[PDB]
């Protein structure tokens, strides 16, 4: 239904795992999936929109966009931004709830690990819409530090 897209230009490392989760969401839910790669879109071009490996990687981004968005034909979480962003939003933060349960349970996993990680990349994708609240970036910081911090104690 979507090309391959090209390999990742090393100037777009930061925007990697977003893709990876929309990737991830092809098949499940491609809401989240159509803005995951919305704000890959929009982040890697205000990185370097210049570089030929980039624009050419940025343009077969934008055409799997026009094909999600046609795939999706309204669809009130791709219609209404207000329904996208509360989609996204009540997602991710399901997934914190989830994750940090497991956390003060005591519960170490690849998956609570994967929660953590997984949510607070949703909250950089919610900026698409706006800005965000105290709130949501006080979850992103715990989210990234806890995943971060998990997944050493359980690798060293």
């Amino acid at each position: 239904a979507l090309a391959p897209l090209p390999p990742l230009p090393a100037q777009f490392k930061s925007i990697q795992h977003h893709l990876r989760t929309a990737q991830e969401h092809d098949k499940r839910d491609p809401v989240v999936a159509y803005y995951c790669r919305l704000y890959a879109m929009q982040t890697g071009m205000k990185i370097d929109s210049k570089t030929p490996e980039c624009r050419k990687f940025l343009s077969k981004l934008m055409d799997q966009l026009e094909a999600l968005k046609k795939q999706l034909g309204d669809n009130e979480a791709i219609t209404q931004e207000i329904v996208g962003c509360a989609h996204l939003e009540n997602y991710a933060l399901k997934m914190f709830l989830y994750a940090d349960n497991e956390d003060r349970a005591g519960r170490f996993h690849k998956n609570m690990i994967k929660s953590f990680y997984t949510a607070s990349l949703l909250i950089d994708v919610i900026t698409v819409f706006g800005e965000l609240t105290d709130e949501n970036v006080k979850h992103r910081k715990y989210a990234r530090w806890k995943a971060t911090y998990i997944h050493n104690c359980l690798k060293n």
